[PDB]
């Protein structure tokens, strides 16, 4: 509907962000909890926003942040979002320290559902990584932040660590560019750090794209197997998410 800020009740702030914040928050007719992002017009320097909401409007799925609206203030504007109980995949891996075969497998499950459902619509999120993860009541899994999402095929810094070959390089990508990062995430669930992980942008960008990465000792067949089927320079070797799903280990492992 036609909505405004003295609907809401602000609460606790629930992340810092330059374009601007995420509050705690509650309607206050229905008393229904909300996050509500706020944005700051000022910084923005239009483009992607419009398609991060229209977008994520038009998607529900449970393994998927709902967006319920937005309404700007013309100073400010201000997404309503799902509030996620649990906080995000990031703080969940930053305190136990890396994690075990089962709720990886599981998370990449639920990743894979959500990931199937959006490529059914030509939508590639293209930024799929565990700040952008958060985690629902029952601990289910819920791929946030559409800001860089587009219709596919497209073309195109910032944090280099999840994104694929063909999109550092610039070239045209397509719904592979996800199956690329469900890759770098597995192996980072397990590891504690991203494949490509370096101290800087540059070589960072040279590990990617000539795909360079080890594994510790500790990591299994199974997933050695997964993770090096998620990482194939040439997108079109990168398996189906359908594939992904039925993977040997992810079954073994999965709820
Ligand atoms: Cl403008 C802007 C500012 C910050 C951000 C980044 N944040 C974006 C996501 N935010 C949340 C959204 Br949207 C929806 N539901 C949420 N729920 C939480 C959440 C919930 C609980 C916590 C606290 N932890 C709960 C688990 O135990 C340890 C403490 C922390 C975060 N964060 C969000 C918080 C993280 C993105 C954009």
């Amino acid at each position: 509907r036609q909505w405004a800020l003295e609907d809401f009740e602000i609460g606790r702030p629930l992340g810092k962000g330059k374009f601007g914040n995420v509050y705690l928050a509650r309607e206050k007719q229905s008393k229904f909890i909300l996050a509500l992002k706020v944005l700051f017009k000022a910084q923005l320097e239009e483009h992607q926003l419009r398609r991060e909401v229209e977008i994520q409007s038009h998607l529900r799925h449970p393994n998927i942040l709902r967006l319920y609206g937005y309404f700007h203030d013309a100073t400010r504007v201000y997404l309503i979002l799902e509030y996620a109980p649990l906080g995000t995949v990031y703080r969940e891996l930053q305190k136990l320290s890396k994690f075990d075969e089962q709720r990886t497998a599981t998370y990449i499950t639920e990743l894979a559902n959500a990931l199937s459902y959006c490529h059914s619509k030509r939508v590639i999120h293209r930024d799929i990584k565990p700040e952008n993860l958060l985690l629902g009541s029952a601990g289910e899994l819920k791929i946030a932040d559409f800001g860089w999402s587009v219709h596919a095929p497209s073309s195109r810094c910032g944090t280099l660590d999840y994104l694929p070959p063909e999109m550092i390089e610039g070239r045209m990508h397509d719904e592979k560019v996800d199956l690329w990062s469900l890759g770098v995430l597995c192996y980072e669930f397990l590891v504690g750090k991203p494949p490509f992980e370096a101290n800087t942008y540059q070589e960072t960008y040279k590990r990617i794209s000539r795909v360079e990465f080890t594994f510790p000792d500790f990591v299994t067949e199974g997933a050695r197997d997964l993770i090096s089927r998620l990482l194939k320079h040439n997108p079109s070797q990168r398996p189906m998410l359908r594939e992904v799903l039925e993977h040997p280990w992810i079954t073994a492992n999965s709820s």
